[PDB]
């Protein structure tokens, strides 16, 4: 395999791991954000300011035809298709919608209103996932409004947090984000955009974290907003019995570089406040809030996670990567180890304190450091991963670059 038939080529130069080729398999795109395979094969990719676009595949997994499947404007980010492959549910910043759907045609009709009231102009993607363990239910995901935003403490805030819906028990014209049928799953949780399930049926979700940090040393603001804090995972347990829980935000963020702290010693994977003080303290995150699984680099900007299939006990993850930093970093997909227990229980094979070498690129720019986006300095973004059931092909969508792309063992 070296292309697809009739494709562009890449934008930029592509990197790929030993083992592995990478071809574009779309270009030209609206802004394509989350994507997904229905149960016959087939490619949906959400293009945010155009709709929902339906993409069937040839047997190298490379696209012969698109069409549009929903026609919508206001469509942003989420999309999953039901276990059944009979409906599929999508949301703008503030609303989720079902779909009837037809994968033999790629057709999407009898739109439902699902969950409301969700909108907030900083963090306005609504990630959605089916969970494939319980069919009825849903997760969604709604960011915080601002980088630190206070209220959030509150779970009735209804923001930095996860719910599960029951489809089943849902009013015909659907629910608020803030009601008894949202069930926190996590709360405390800034931006978890990328929310994906293990093979026991545990949702984990990945962070995007805190921008310009600080700590407060003696009275003074340093700085430390290069190399801290770490994005990371939560590992978030099953979504049939959500128990709301805590990850720290917005008074707790986890340690990337220990040497950002003078005052007191830290390992990578610690809770820090910026300023240490009155109630939220260092120490009572330790009390209080609960840890993630896995850290990666900071601002790297995760925006989709998916395990790989059968033998595959990596977990694979989409760095859109940073603005808020000098140098940049991120802009490639990312390998994490892991293993499985009996029941297809994941966890990352580092100890959390050792996880911040324990990634791996998979699919780089030439160089992350060189992305700055002004002039001829572009990268692609990575943002949507998707794994072919028979796991030897995982789709890559890159929102400002227009493109999708095929990585193939
Ligand atoms: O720290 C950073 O440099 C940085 C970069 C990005 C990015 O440009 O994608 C995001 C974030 N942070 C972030 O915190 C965040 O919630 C976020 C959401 C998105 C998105 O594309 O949906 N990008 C980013
Ligand atoms: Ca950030």
């Amino acid at each position: 395999f070296v292309s697809c038939p009739g494709a562009p080529q890449p934008r930029y130069q592509m990197n790929v791991a030993n083992g592995f080729r990478v071809a574009p398999v779309l270009g030209g795109l609206t802004m394509p954000r989350g994507i997904t395979l229905d149960t016959r094969g087939n490619l949906l990719v959400v293009e945010r300011g155009r709709g929902l676009t339906g993409h069937t595949l040839d047997a190298n997994g490379c696209v012969t035809s698109s069409k549009v499947v929903i026609q919508d404007t206001q469509i942003n980010h989420g999309i999953d298709v039901h276990p059944s492959g009979r409906r599929i549910i999508a949301s703008s910043g503030d609303i989720a919608w079902s779909w009837d759907y037809d994968p033999a045609t790629m057709t999407a009709t009898n739109r439902r209103t699902l969950v409301t009231g969700m909108n907030n102009f900083y963090h306005f993607t609504r990630t959605v996932h089916i969970s494939r363990k319980y069919p009825n239910l849903f997760a969604l995901n709604v960011g915080s409004d601002g980088n630190i935003d206070v209220p959030t403490r509150q779970q009735n805030s209804g923001r930095a947090q996860i719910r599960v819906f029951d489809y089943d028990q849902l009013p015909q014209n659907g629910v608020p984000f803030v009601s008894q049928y949202g069930r926190v799953l996590g709360y405390g949780l800034r931006n978890d955009v990328g929310i994906t399930e293990d093979r026991a049926g545990n949702i984990h979700s990945i962070e995007n974290s805190l921008d310009n940090a600080y700590r407060m040393v003696n009275g003074q603001r340093r700085d430390i907003h290069t190399n801290n804090p770490a994005e990371k995972v939560y590992n978030l347990g099953d979504p049939s019995n959500p128990r709301a829980i805590f990850g720290g935000y917005p008074d707790c963020y986890t340690v990337w570089e220990p040497s950002d702290f003078t005052d007191s010693p830290k390992q990578p994977g610690d809770w820090f406040t910026q300023d240490n003080s009155g109630q939220y303290t260092d120490a009572w995150c330790n009390a209080n809030a609960v840890k993630p699984t896995l850290l990666l680099p900071p601002h790297t900007a995760p925006l989709d996670m998916k395990f790989g299939l059968g033998n595959d006990t990596n977990l694979y993850v989409a760095l859109h990567g940073s603005w808020n930093r000098q140098p940049p970093q991120g802009y490639k997909v990312v390998v994490v180890p892991g293993q499985y227990s009996a029941s297809g229980e994941w966890s990352p094979t580092a100890p959390l304190a050792q996880s911040r070498t324990a990634w791996s690129d998979l699919l780089t720019n030439r160089n992350e450091n060189q992305c700055s986006g002004f002039g001829n300095a572009n990268c692609f973004r990575p943002v949507g991963l998707v794994w072919s059931a028979d796991g030897q092909n995982l789709y890559v969508s890159s929102d400002t670059s227009g493109e999708v792309f095929i990585i193939k063992r």
